[PDB]
């Protein structure tokens, strides 16, 4: 009684792969068959299920509209057709026989890895600054490698609004930006200093490097009232 | 000087939408134009870039192979064609003019929300258990609503291996599982107890409800050596 899995491998986003699972040792046509996946370092996640011709196939929302489950009972084979793949679909994929009250997922395929794949990382600190008006906020943006030509910008974002450019070229204030916003630093260490905070200044602030063709943003620092 | 965005809305996974951005106030035909997005409650993320005809278009790996950036300079309009949409593409999408060392993203569209959408949540606690051989491990699995027929299972998973069924129907220890594994509980409160831990028992353990057509797993508990 076993499920012999086949397929997988490394593809580019938008590509497609077909997985298969050959069953033996049980009456295949009577069993419901599921796909389950597990992203690297993550937990198990149901993907899709299929039972008998005329009963419903089901899909997790994560794959619905792109993946197709099917079976060929004469071949004792379960399939998963994976179309328009995304990097987020990277995972080990398992087929499993579903035994319901007689055993949940009691037979598993060995799993096959599907990897979908095609960089300056900005780390902002701290994540949150709880401060009062009149005080000074100092925001740090550290880059995993040197940011060429000080091509670093800071944006302010209020809730429900588009980002607003504050600083570009690490230290140049954009039009309309008050002197109490000050950018500085170089190489891998950049800071935004906001002196004598006003209530309007409480917002999220993102740093942005445009020193290469793969632009990156920090994860933001939220400055909030105390 | 502005970017007037339009489009967006709510679609189902695998569907498609086209966004657009009409520019005025600057020489659009010569501009570098980017799309940037922001998942709800999350940070800014570059999506795609387009510039003069003798240059290439670029895409973040998150959208490459599914999205297409384009421009119609005679209409001063930028487009993003979004195909095979995914729940993870849910985000506010911004167009922006890119000015490099003369201003980074210095003009922003106001943003439009794209939502892509179509549940018994299992909460395992604690997340990790540091124990030594001979001690007893007690693992909890809490369901957000009642698990019909107590259709709840436990799996053991070792690194590089497929999950192994231990318990189903809340308390049925599968054939071949040692008696030191014991499942109990009902309704929304389930427990796996591993008495007299042996070296082979250190692993990750998942619970799994199969009481409806949308199977779910807990996020696992790692039982690890102290």
């Amino acid at each position: 009684v076993q499920l012999v899995e086949s397929g997988g491998g490394l593809v580019q986003p938008g590509g497609s792969l077909r997985l298969s699972c050959a069953a033996s040792g049980f009456t295949f046509r009577n069993s419901a068959m599921h796909w389950v996946r597990q992203a690297p370092g993550k937990g198990l996640e149901w993907v899709s299920s299929i039972w008998y011709s005329g009963s419903n196939t089901y899909y997790a929302c994560s794959v619905k509209g792109r993946f197709t489950i099917s079976r060929d009972n004469s071949k004792n084979t379960l399939y998963l057709q994976m179309n328009s793949l995304t990097a987020e679909d990277t995972a080990v994929y398992y087929c499993a026989r579903f035994a319901g009250g007689w055993g949940a997922y009691d037979v598993w395929g060995q799993g096959t890895l599907v990897t979908v794949s095609c960089d300056i990382v900005l780390t902002q600190s701290p994540a949150t600054l709880s401060l009062s008006p009149g005080e000074r906020a100092t925001l740090s943006c550290r880059a995993s490698q040197s940011v060429s030509s000080n091509y670093l910008a800071w944006y302010q974002q209020k809730p429900g609004q588009a980002p607003r450019l504050l600083i570009y070229d690490s230290s140049s204030r954009a039009t309309g930006v008050p002197a109490r916003f000050s950018g500085s630093g170089s190489g891998t260490d950049f800071t935004l200093t906001i002196s004598s905070l006003e209530p309007e200044d409480f917002a999220v602030y993102y740093c942005h490097q445009y020193s290469d063709i793969s632009p990156t943003f920090g994860q933001g620092t939220k400055v909030e009232i105390k």
